[PDB]
């Protein structure tokens, strides 16, 4: 599956994990993609409605499965049923973020 991991306690909360099948659909390379946000797979016609619920599923910290559009390194555009997951791996406090993309 494709999949990032992204760690919240850093600024901007970058991407610090990137499964091989998320640079085969993204057509990036991992060079390119560590250290930062995951927003660059935005696009033109991205809904923003869309965004302000990923928006505030990170900031009220919930889990959130949201159909939006977004584009591959190239420019292709292609949906993704996204679905972000808390680690909350600690003991309240919130660890990570993972993120699952799904071309449908
Ligand atoms: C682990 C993780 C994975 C994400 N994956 C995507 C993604 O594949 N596509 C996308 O459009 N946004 C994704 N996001 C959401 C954006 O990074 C960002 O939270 C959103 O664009 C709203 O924040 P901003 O207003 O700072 O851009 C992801 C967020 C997290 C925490």
């Amino acid at each position: 599956k494709s999949f990032v991991i992204t760690d919240p306690r850093l600024p901007d909360n970058p991407i610090i994990f990137a499964s091989d099948r998320f640079l085969e659909l993204t057509e990036y390379t991992r060079e390119e993609v560590l250290g930062n946000n995951c927003r660059f797979l935005q696009g033109r016609g991205t809904d923003r409605k869309a965004v302000q619920l990923i928006r505030d599923a990170v900031k009220e910290q919930r889990d959130v499965t949201v159909q939006v559009l977004n584009y591959t390194k190239g420019g292709r555009a292609f949906w993704n049923l996204f679905h972000l997951q808390v680690m909350r791996d600690e003991n309240g406090d919130v660890q990570y973020f993972i993120g699952v993309q799904q071309e449908m």
